[PDB]
């Protein structure tokens, strides 16, 4: 393969004797792999292509490449809380900037450089989104979409009497990422109250799914800081022992259920308590009774609670109420 002549496909806005020039080939000189791959590395050195090929067309070097666009402009949308100058100086020193090389595998790093400079003003929720749209003579506009979320919160949830579940769960359980959070000024507002009773109720609820039917929060505390950044929450709760399901038995008017199966398959006798497969069987009792017309049926759940074996023996007193043919 002696090169009588190269030729390089793809160029909008560099010029071929630009490229003819950067390239260490010339016309005439004999190629091989070496050369093509340096070449090729080379021009990749540019900064200016996003992907080169080579092929040798009868006695022809061939280069298709693909040209970087350049910025054109930056377009901002959403930006309210922090002015355009600021998070542009800080996309200067990335090279995002008009007038510059625009590479699409740092896109998604962009985005994530402007929520690492949200977070350094409180914000916790930021989520922007990054469009580009060609622009004539290969060039490129970057349409940058802000989503500033919620003010940010830094939470001091500490469980006293907590020996089953890791911090994790209970974290979890107080869900910290929420925007009822945000929204609470002092410790006695509406919102406050709100936000620790489902807490306080999903962690009784962790506890109850698991097998502690004796489980009672002892108490609670929430304080606020003035301008609400740190959230101290404090609950001192009574585990109990774990409990494991007795016999079941379906008294008063099961009547429409056979028995078993649905309430097998739920749970068994001898295994761990949950207070959601109890209230499984209560909601499958429930719709049946509503789908024959019984539009006023209730389950009472009577347990007898032996904790010296740690066994809860479950009675459901089924009241039907009036079938609706017979009112109506």
């Amino acid at each position: 393969f002696v090169v009588r002549d190269i030729r390089v496909n793809g160029l909008v806005r560099l010029t071929p004797a630009n490229v003819y020039t950067m390239l260490p080939i010339n016309s005439g000189d004999r190629v091989n792999e070496p050369m093509i791959a340096e070449a090729i590395r080379t021009l990749y050195a540019t900064g200016l292509f996003d992907d080169i090929k080579a092929s040798k067309e009868n006695d022809t070097l061939v280069f298709n490449v693909i040209e970087r666009p350049i910025i054109s402009k930056l377009e901002f949308k959403g930006n309210k809380l922090i002015p355009k100058e600021a998070l542009e100086q800080g996309l200067k020193k990335m090279g995002i900037a008009e007038g510059e090389v625009f590479k699409k595998s740092a896109l998604q790093t962009i985005e994530t450089e402007l929520e690492q400079q949200y977070t350094q003003q409180g914000r916790y929720d930021a989520d922007v989104t990054v469009d580009t749209v060609a622009r004539p003579n290969n060039r490129v506009e970057l349409k940058i979409n802000f989503n500033e979320g919620t003010p940010a919160k830094v939470f001091d949830i500490n469980v006293i009497g907590n020996t089953v579940f890791k911090d994790s769960e209970i974290k979890q359980a107080f869900a910290v990422k929420e925007s009822g959070w945000a929204s609470v000024v002092t410790r006695n507002d509406r919102y406050a109250r709100e936000k620790m009773a489902a807490s306080l109720e999903a962690l009784r609820a962790m506890y109850l799914n698991k097998g502690y039917i004796n489980f009672n929060i002892n108490n609670s505390q929430l304080n606020i800081s003035e301008d609400k950044k740190h959230i101290f929450i404090e609950v001192a709760v009574d585990e109990g022992s774990q409990f494991k399901f007795g016999q079941t038995k379906f008294l008063g008017d099961a009547l429409y259920k056979p028995e078993e199966l649905q309430a097998l398959k739920i749970y068994k006798d001898g295994d761990t308590y949950s207070q959601e497969k109890v209230n499984a069987v209560k909601q499958l009792l429930l719709r049946k009774y509503g789908n024959a017309g019984y539009y006023f049926a209730d389950v009472n759940i009577v347990p007898q609670i032996n904790n010296e074996t740690g066994v809860v023996d479950l009675n459901y007193y089924v009241n039907p109420g009036q079938q609706v043919t017979v009112r109506r």
